[PDB]
């Protein structure tokens, strides 16, 4: 029985909100982290073929293994998991990248799991009114969302810092949010622990101060699909869990367009989290499989 080469990239948000009254969340995480590491490591470093690396991320990613065959390590390092402030998203998938871009596996894997929105992002270069965009008209879009969110609860949405009298100017339906199609050219990606912030903070949307009327806001769930995207162009598989998000729509479609195409997109709760790692471990070994080897 052939099976192709596979490796797979773990990024889980460790966000505040996995902690605290909401502590069953990252206790699951844990759990069902290390139950997917043992599915696909199941002979320990004699495993053929596989291998895992390991991104966590709150404001800034970490890297807690590259690629490995080390059961212990990697299950460690999950269970070393620590809920800290902060969802740069888009930093988690760009370590992945960053790791993954070693990789003569042939079957590469991105496993993306975040119970939130994200609310930091890298810097733009060379930053114009251009890399933003206004509402689509399509009312589930994360761009039609993000926006009547922020009409509805201004000082929840965009960055604002009380402690200071800076203030921001805050969103309207003829606002616009950081696109999500930016070449790769677009990012700062000179530190991976960089965040775009105004008046010290961030945001599900940052004020760009510089800009005028309308008002331009950087959009971290954005960054996020597009840092999905460059992933999804050099030919990794994204699995997106969106975890606990409640029906809260914004967060639910911001991170199913992060994934490879809705069929691998999974909303889980802490209850049945491990059920989407299964599936995901299943499609994977599915997709590895090259039959035998009958040459007479
Ligand atoms: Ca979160
Ligand atoms: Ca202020």
């Amino acid at each position: 029985a052939v099976t192709v080469p596979v490796d797979v990239v773990m990024v889980i948000d460790q966000s505040s909100s996995m902690g605290g009254q909401n502590i069953a969340r990252l206790k699951s995480a844990i759990a069902s982290g290390q139950r997917f590491v043992k599915k696909m490591l199941p002979k320990g470093m004699a495993t053929e073929g596989v291998r895992i690396a390991l991104v966590s991320y709150d404001h800034e990613p970490h890297r807690l293994s590259d690629f490995t065959k080390d059961t212990a390590f990697l299950c460690q390092k999950i269970r070393a998991l620590t809920p800290i402030w902060g969802t740069h998203t888009q930093g988690g998938l760009k370590m992945a990248r960053n790791i993954m871009a070693t990789s003569t596996a042939v079957d590469k894997h991105i496993i993306l799991m975040s119970d939130g929105l994200a609310t930091e992002q890298y810097p733009v270069k060379n930053v114009t009114t251009a890399d933003f965009i206004g509402e689509t008209g399509n009312a589930n879009d994360p761009i039609d969302l993000v926006i009547q969110g922020a009409i509805n609860f201004p000082t929840n949405y965009v960055s604002n810092n009380p402690s200071t009298p800076l203030t921001p100017n805050y969103p309207t339906h003829s606002s616009k949010v950081g696109r999500r199609n930016l070449p790769e050219s677009k990012f700062d990606y000179s530190n991976l622990s960089a965040r775009i912030t105004f008046d010290g903070v961030a945001g599900a949307l940052v004020y760009e101060p510089r800009f005028p009327h309308p008002y331009y806001y950087y959009f971290p769930c954005n960054a996020a699909i597009n840092e999905a995207q460059f992933a999804k162009n050099s030919g990794y598989t994204i699995h997106t869990i969106g975890y606990d998000l409640g029906d809260f729509a914004l967060a639910n479609n911001s991170l199913k367009l992060t994934a490879t195409d809705e069929n691998h997109f999974f909303t889980a709760t802490p209850a049945n989290l491990a059920a989407a790692f299964d599936n995901i471990a299943q499609t994977i070994n599915i997709g590895i499989q090259r039959g035998e080897v009958t040459d007479f």
